[PDB]
């Protein structure tokens, strides 16, 4: 089998994708964010907390005649931006583009912290990280893409998320139309539950490439680029004004400056995230300071290449039995 389903921005920033879902009989669908950090698919719902629950759609189990509580089991996640959720369980229908499973773990939330009551546009995640980060108790529980990979045509899902403008996220098989020259693919460690890989250096705009390892996590639900600080200072030294700003949160930079490119390698191959992608605006609206979308990782405890980079290549999930990370331009 195999799935694709078109994967949308939620702001004319790429603040985060989303995703349509199909969940239980007769089909509810809600808007999910994809995950590949974390590995809970969980849901605003008809339990959720009233106060909590601002224009997102919710999932309703007790009007799908395939959901059934998953009894005495609870779940609770937080996450890197200091986000949380908790609730219980159901188990239902769980259907992505076309592909469908049956059975998934599917995670009620009863309380969400203010970041996801705030934001209308998302009504879950669906993670899509490694099974053993998820959070379910006292029974851990499998990922979609888990309990669908036997039955995937090839145990592999694609990321191509689009700047500006909609993307797909394919299950089961590589769309060769989708992306320009080949795939280059690296090494993967799961060890801390991540699509954990090595990026092999980078470059600044037209500058020479360094060479140097670079660990880091391929986190669709992260939406900047956080690189080691002396990396990042290198970037912001090719813009005029630029600085780092505590009051802020990170770099900042004047808004009328053009921006630079930013490669990164990925084997002997090389990734190019145009200046634009690297613009989040301005920190405050009608300020002409404005956000940067490479900020360091120093504090976070990992690199994180998350949508400013992923967004400039299509990316292959490879879930094979050992898995693989492959990359190619677009």
């Amino acid at each position: 089998s195999t799935g694709s389903a078109t994967t949308t921005p939620i702001d004319s920033l790429d603040d985060a994708y989303i995703t349509p879902v199909q969940i239980g009989t007769p089909a509810q669908t809600l808007n999910l964010d994809f995950d590949t950090g974390s590995s809970d698919l969980w849901v605003f719902s008809s339990e959720t907390t009233a106060s909590e629950v601002d224009g997102q759609t919710i999932y309703t189990p007790s009007k799908s005649t395939t959901a059934k509580l998953l009894s005495g089991a609870t779940w609770s996640i937080s996450y890197g931006d200091g986000s949380s959720s908790s609730g219980d369980v159901y188990t239902d229908t769980v259907s992505v583009g076309g592909l469908t499973v049956t059975g998934q773990a599917v995670e009620s939330a009863k309380k969400v912290s203010s970041s996801f009551t705030e934001d209308s546009t998302i009504d879950g995640l669906l993670g899509l990280a490694f099974s053993t980060l998820n959070t379910v108790s006292p029974t851990q529980q499998k990922t979609f893409f888990d309990n669908a990979k036997a039955s995937l045509d090839s145990p592999v899902f694609t990321a191509d998320l689009g700047y500006h403008a909609p993307g797909t996220y394919n299950f089961g098989f590589i769309d060769t139309t989708a992306y320009t020259g080949s795939i280059t693919y690296t090494a993967v460690s799961t060890k801390q539950g991540f699509w954990e890989w090595t990026s092999t250096g980078y470059a600044v705009g037209s500058g020479t490439f360094k060479s140097t390892s670079i660990d880091g996590i391929a986190d669709t639900g992260t939406t900047l680029l956080y690189l080691p600080a002396t990396v990042v200072s290198a970037y912001w030294a090719q813009v005029s004004g630029a600085k780092s700003s505590s009051s802020v949160g990170g770099y900042v930079f004047p808004c009328s400056a053009t921006l630079p490119s930013f490669t990164f390698g990925v084997g002997s191959a090389r990734i190019v995230i145009p200046g634009d992608y690297i613009d989040f605006g301005p920190i405050s609206t009608g300020s002409s300071s404005c956000f940067g979308g490479i900020q360091s990782s120093a504090g976070i405890g990992i690199n994180i290449f998350g949508d400013v980079a992923l967004k400039a290549a299509f990316v292959v999930f490879n879930g094979a039995t050992t898995p693989t990370l492959g990359f190619a331009s677009k």
